[PDB]
DNA sequence: CTACCGATAAGCAGATCTCTCGATTGCGTATGAA
């Protein structure tokens, strides 16, 4: 272990596989701004998230 | 004889979560100053 430094219980499965990294890299947040007087639609126009029905429920 | 309405096959309006990007915006034809 790294924070202990003991050793681990049982021999930990090591080994070398390939990896791909993938382009699915999205964080939005507003608090005033752009606006039936209801706030935009759009992450890149500043926009809000709309309240669905369900939401309500 | 017959007015009214309850047994019988068929026409109209309506239906089926949230988010990010990208792209695109039918096709046509006539008047009048020179």
């Amino acid at each position: 272990s790294g924070a202990t430094g003991e050793e681990l219980r049982a021999d930990i499965y090591v080994g070398v596989v390939y990896y791909q990294r993938l382009r699915h890299m999205k964080f939005q947040v507003r608090s005033t701004g752009p606006v039936t007087m209801q706030p935009v639609k759009g992450r890149k126009r500043h926009g809000g998230i709309r309240v669905g029905e369900m939401e309500r429920d």
